[PDB]
């Protein structure tokens, strides 16, 4: 089944738009307690939750497909992950759905030093390349973290001890308020050019960002909930994904919420208002489509909200979020690559490239090098809009030794339905909006990854929200 | 109210049996027919219920206790949780986090650990005469060492030979550990560590195990290592940074409550099972009294160290039945102390091997304004805490000979627990690798389920609710609706 987003590219068929995924649902549609909007983590956890709990549910989403901003497309074999990727045991909420479906055995390694060139390649200017072993990346890395992160002495452990609740410690506040250049500026004399320029690639690839637009504080919140180490870092970020793709653990929720008997879903529905009514609450499609259920859950995404007709009218903080908007415009482009050896390698260009970091991802079945490249607002690329250019931009991360046989890309920025990619914050803007973004609306709860305590902006995060928001309605209605 | 499990000592009351709980339940009984019964109130049993009930089924829960919690639950006492057993938990730790979280307790947690103020030390003892004090730093930096030529088997501190700790044989190098001793480890490194290193390094694989360094297992060490971010700060912030201010009991509650509160939930405390046997159509438990219970789905969460006293029908696998019969090896003594020495909030201590209590650590401050310590022995040098109080301050006070008096003791002495048999899961070498799948095998409509068998976090309250949602789970897929 194809899907009407995403876009891929090889020699023979140039640029095309559309992938295949599991995450298509057909029929779009099979026709209430409850109205679910959007089908990704948090909708499809809520709607899961409420349907078991035996709650007659509706969910409208606006996309063909569930899965949101995480989905994956296989092609020749090989599944492509177009947004949302890798998860840890240490994300509580990802992985006890993990678990419970069983897929707790079903994850692949994403990197493999075993065999090929086995190199970190930097490059901080168009003209050269700086190669080391990844145990020489590894103490890099480490060295430069080191430096930003510890504004207590601990790495963050003092100021930031539990990190779902950011207020413990009054002087995080502070951090939260501080951009990446403001850190960065207070370190500047003890950072080699490397040091830095792996840092910035390094948090900047976390941000989407740029350093003056991306919090500080944010930063050490990931870095807290990874265990306050790069090693937990990268355990918890880029270590382990699904062999079959996200798109089939998204199918797991749907099928569950599906053998309820009480769901009912449209697709191809993008909702246009959300207004509450005397112990109900309507919600009108773009198309005029009118649905009524007595409680909603809104899980539309931060940068995408300020489309949507409330009325009640939302409070002040929701709208300065909203109007401000996260800052992770990450452009994420996979490249199967005619290197072997390749595998093995990973790689930094920075600030020079379009695409700031990548790494050997996987290797397809017909024996090519699959690599994940990464690029932020800093020096931002749109893939779609000029493949030549892209495909430079992907060259770049390791001149003259590769030819590129197929890009897969989706573009987030652009897309209509999210306006960005993964939460990542403005400074203050957490600490200044988080609970207003948490915080009741009559008969609509308000759900998102954006949002969570905890793995905020991840998966977990959507699932965390997910679980919160059917706990919320069906207390309400008992 | 006041259960009958539990002791407290004081000078003026000496000892008394049975402290007060949350998890007591009154009235004892409620009460088909029954879609499922669920043996056992701990955190498996309880996850399985409130799964089981919310999804619509019926659900009759037997409890040989008067309580709830199984393994895990606190008294208070004068204000303060004292916790009898399963204490601490984690955002690494992903079943009991999502609780925590769903049921909005993810800010009711408190810090064990507190150097602000005190001695602020740790005292090292390795023979009855003297003791060795150094600073909170010297002593992470000793263990880091010490744990880290332990655990280096493969050049990554497990990470190679273990890098998917929920599938053990994902690497065939695993095995050879799980099937070695903590003995024939520390063999292998025994030139290499200092008397301090040895002496630290054995206090803290023991006290993990609750049982000798010759019948633990490297392995499932290794297992905990790996799961808590193979560092040792990664086991200290998994293991022993955070509990519940309110008790362990006050979250057993939150289950309770959700299961109550659908309307479909029948229970019997003070209910000991006797027999479990397969019909044609259903499942028939028996209690010890002769009672009948009758239902479509078991859920047996009663743990490995007490499966050998039930009588099962048809007859249990051979693995399953070799794992109960040589049982787990965890027979920790844990034992708390109220203390008159204000400054050593900030204490920490391991008394090694000649103290029949090793590990212990300042944990909180009673509303009384008195220094809460816990304390904890292992089988290598074992104490029953309830078979002479005397012997029991002793071992307590010879932690920090001369230092303190105590005020007050409170513990459970899970090992002679008929309804525990031991403490926590520990296996002995080999005993994982042969006997995990047995343990988790279906038995017609019987679902085996417990912290004990768990793939994860196997021996935590985490593994608990782990097997209580693979238990609901398999019970709402066999039987529909
Ligand atoms: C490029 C990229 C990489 C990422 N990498 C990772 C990673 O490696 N690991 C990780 O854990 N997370 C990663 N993330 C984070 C990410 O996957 C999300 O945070 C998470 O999936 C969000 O879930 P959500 O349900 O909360 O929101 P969404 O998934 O965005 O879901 C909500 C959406 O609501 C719908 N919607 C929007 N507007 C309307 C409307 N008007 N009417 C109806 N429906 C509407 C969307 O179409 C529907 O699917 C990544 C994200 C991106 C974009
Ligand atoms: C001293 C100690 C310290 C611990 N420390 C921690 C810690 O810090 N953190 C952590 O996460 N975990 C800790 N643990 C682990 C521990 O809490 C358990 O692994 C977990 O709580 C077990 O849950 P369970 O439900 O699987 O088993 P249990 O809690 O044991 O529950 C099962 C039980 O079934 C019942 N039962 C037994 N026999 C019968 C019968 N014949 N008929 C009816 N019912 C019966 C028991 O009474 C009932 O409660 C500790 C345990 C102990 C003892
Ligand atoms: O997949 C992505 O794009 C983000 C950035 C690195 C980790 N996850
Ligand atoms: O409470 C206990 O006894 C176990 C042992 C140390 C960590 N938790």
């Amino acid at each position: 089944m194809t899907s009407r987003d995403g876009y891929q590219w090889t020699p023979e068929t140039g640029l095309t738009q559309g992938v295949p995924s599991l995450g298509v649902i057909s029929p779009p549609t099979n026709i209430w307690d409850v109205i679910v909007i959007g089908g990704g983590y948090c909708g499809l956890t809520a709607t899961r939750d409420l349907t078991v709990a035996g709650f007659k549910t509706l969910l409208l989403e606006a996309r063909d497909r569930i899965g949101g901003r995480s989905w994956s497309s296989n092609i020749d074999g090989y599944p492509y992950e177009m947004g949302g990727t890798w998860v840890h045991w240490h994300q509580s909420h990802v992985w006890r759905e993990i678990t419970r479906y069983k897929m707790h055995n079903a994850l692949s390694p994403s990197f493999n030093f075993s065999r090929g060139v086995n190199h970190f390649q930097l490059r901080t200017n168009p003209t050269t390349s700086t190669y080391m072993t990844h145990e020489a990346e590894d103490e890099l890395l480490r060295s430069a973290l080191h430096k930003f992160t510890n504004v207590d002495g601990t790495n963050g452990r003092t100021v930031l001890p539990f990190p779902h609740d950011m207020f413990y410690v009054p002087e995080f506040r502070k951090y939260d308020e501080m951009s990446y250049s403001e850190r960065i500026d207070q370190i500047r004399d003890e950072l080699s050019l490397n040091e830095r320029s792996s840092l910035e690639a390094f948090i900047l690839l976390c941000s989407g960002g740029t350093l003056e637009n991306s919090s500080f504080g944010e930063f050490l919140h990931w870095w807290a909930m990874s265990g306050y180490t790069y090693q937990g870092c990268m355990d918890c970020l880029m270590s382990y994904k699904f062999k079959d793709g996200q798109s089939a653990f998204a199918r797991r929720f749907w099928e569950e919420a599906a053998g309820t008997g009480r769901l009912g879903y449209v697709f191809g529905c993008p909702v246009r208002s959300v207004v509450n009514e005397r112990d109900a609450a309507r919600v009108t499609a773009r198309d005029g489509r009118e649905f009524v259920a007595k409680r909603v859950v809104c899980t539309i995404p931060l940068n995408v909200l300020s489309t949507i007709q409330f009325s009640p009218a939302l409070s002040t903080e929701r709208i300065s979020a909203m109007q401000a908007g996260h800052v992770s415009m990450c452009t994420k482009v996979h490249a199967e690559v005619d290197n072997k050896d390749m595998r093995s390698w990973t790689g930094i260009a920075y600030p020079f490239n379009k695409l700031c970091y990548a790494i050997g991802d996987g290797t397809t079945p017909a024996g090519n090098t699959h690599l994940v490249c990464f690029g932020n607002s800093a020096n931002h690329i749109q893939p779609d809009e000029d493949v030549r250019e892209t495909l430079k931009a992907v060259g770049q991360l390791a001149p003259g030794t590769f030819g590129v046989k197929r890009l897969v890309f989706h573009n987030w920025v652009k897309d209509e339905f999210a306006k960005g990619a993964w939460f990542f914050s403005r400074p203050g803007m957490v600490s200044e909006c988080l609970q207003g973004l948490r915080e009741k609306h009559g008969g609509v709860v308000f759900a998102n990854s954006d949002w969570a305590l905890g793995w905020r902006s991840f998966i977990d995060g959507a699932i965390e929200e997910g679980t919160r928001a059917a706990r919320v309605v069906l207390e309400e209605l008992g």
